[PDB]
RNA sequence: GGCGCGUUAACAAAGCGGUUAUGUAGCGGAUUGCAAAUCCGUCUAGUCCGGUUCGACUCCGGAACGCGCCUCCA
């Protein structure tokens, strides 16, 4: 008769991002294990429990995001483990759309790779405010001077995308060794093992660097949909991180974006990690039960909002920076008619570029402003950041400056 | 969420890194006494957006839509 989520401690959303195989998943399992040893609430999550799909089992990689909860002495967490493969960045963006802070995982053996800087840029344009790096796989590095070099380059990479690279906490360690340790003896506490302690160093960094975001509960409700489930006996459920406002049961909301209609529905449920919540407020990784709505009347990319608060749009001008050749972007310029993919929070959508009279071409590494017309409407705001991806690579990072309509 | 499959002109159906495959009706037009048979003409050719190239329907990327199969239970 179920289990309510009591706000004993402040809740913050986190996740793991970084190049493929750098360790994101192992560290996630490691986090739940060490945190559990101290806090008995944390349900342990093993590597197999993270990458559970058969494609992930055989192919040996994280293809879609995984949601895991744990907590320290100070705050509760909702951890979203992201894919590092270049082919599945589409899903990496969706995870970053729910992070109040992100853990940048960088293998000491390889250093900052293509998806390292790619996730920095992307996470930024999807809302991720602060970052906590974690030099993983130190157990494979002999020369200490090399680890210094790794740390230095990761700081430069953060400062390249306007993050506070010099102030960002860089915790060296080894997720594999810490996880292994937690298996042999799960009673292990702080100060008992050096590898386990390096993970506690991490939890402490998260606790002290990533602040508990200012909650905008005074603004109109807005809940970017991240996932849609079909729960037997209950109905259709939407999940995501509340951006602003609050939501108690019996509240009416609109499903805006990716559809001509602006469907209405009443909420018959609200839960934070399988736990019923009184009323989910901003920063909550909820799960709302939508009345009358079917398994396909709502989808990721849309947005649950206060009825009337948002009116979906398609046209808009924005200030954009086209990535350079050596940033994983284009090597050739483009013109009007170019139809790339645009990313606004949990939304991916094709749009057409309309260059202004006076400009004919746009070269890589140029900061330019232009109009865009999406093939579908979506919750847009002046100031909202976004991404432009095409051909498997990110090509531009922009900011909405005026909604044409 | 993932993987696969389908997209050439009004429709049908090919080959090919470059100098015109091709068929078939709907319409138009010569023509017929009027038709018919037969020719002349017609119609978004490579769904769309990028890359390689002197050159792309053809090669490599992406996207849209459609359809299947797993995954997807706060
Ligand atoms: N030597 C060593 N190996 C490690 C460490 N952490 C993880 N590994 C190993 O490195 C490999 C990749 O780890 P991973 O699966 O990524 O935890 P990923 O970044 O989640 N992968 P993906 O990007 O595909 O989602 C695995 O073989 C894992 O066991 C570490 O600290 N040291
Ligand atoms: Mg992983
Ligand atoms: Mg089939
Ligand atoms: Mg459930």
């Amino acid at each position: 008769a179920k289990g309510e989520f009591i706000r004993t401690k402040p809740h913050v959303n986190v996740g793991t991002i970084g190049h493929v195989d750098h360790g994101k998943t192992t560290l996630t399992a490691a986090l739940t294990y060490v945190a559990a040893a101290e806090n008995p609430n944390v349900e342990v999550k093993d590597y197999g429990d993270i990458d559970k799909a058969p494609e992930e089992r055989a192919r040996g990689i994280t293809i879609n995001t995984a949601h895991v909860e744990y907590e320290t002495a100070k705050r509760h967490y909702s951890h979203v483990d992201c894919p590092g493969h270049a082919d599945y960045i589409k899903n990496m963006i969706t995870g970053a759309a729910q992070m109040d802070g992100a853990i940048l995982v960088v293998s000491a053996a390889d250093g900052p790779m293509p998806q390292t800087r790619e996730h920095i840029l992307l996470a930024r344009q999807v809302g991720v405010p602060y970052i906590v790096v974690f030099m993983n796989k130190v157990d494979m590095v002999d020369d200490p001077e090399l680890l210094d070099l790794v740390e230095m380059e990761v700081r430069d990479l953060l400062n390249q995308y306007e993050f506070p690279g010099d102030e960002v906490p860089v915790i060296r360690g080894s997720a594999l060794l810490a996880l292994e340790e937690m298996h042999k003896n799960p009673k292990t506490k702080r100060g008992e093992n050096e590898w386990v302690d390096k993970i506690w160093e991490l939890l402490d960094a998260i606790d002290e660097y990533i602040p508990t975001p200012v909650r905008d509960v005074d603004k109109p409700f807005l809940m970017p949909v991240e996932d849609v489930f079909t729960i037997t006996g209950r109905g259709t459920v939407a999940t995501g991180r509340i951006e602003r406002g609050k939501v108690k049961v019996g509240d009416e909301v609109e499903i805006v974006g990716l559809a001509p209609e602006t469907r209405k529905t009443v909420v018959t449920g609200v839960e934070m990690h399988r736990k019923t919540l009184q009323e989910g407020i901003a920063g909550d990784n909820v799960g709302l039960l939508l009345r009358g709505v079917s398994r396909e009347e709502v989808e990721r990319g849309q947005v649950l909002a206060k009825p009337g608060s948002i009116t979906p749009h398609t046209k808009f001008e924005a200030s954009v920076y086209i990535l350079k050749k050596e940033e994983g972007g284009r090597h050739t310029g483009f013109f009007t008619g170019y139809r790339p993919q645009f990313y606004f929070r949990t939304t991916d959508v094709t749009g057409v570029v309309r260059l202004p009279q006076g400009v004919e071409m746009v070269m890589p590494g140029d900061n330019v402003t232009f109009t865009v017309e999406l093939i579908k409407p979506v919750a847009l705001e002046e100031g909202l950041r976004f991404a432009i991806r095409e051909g498997g690579r990110t090509v531009g990072a922009g900011v909405v400056t005026k909604i044409l309509e």
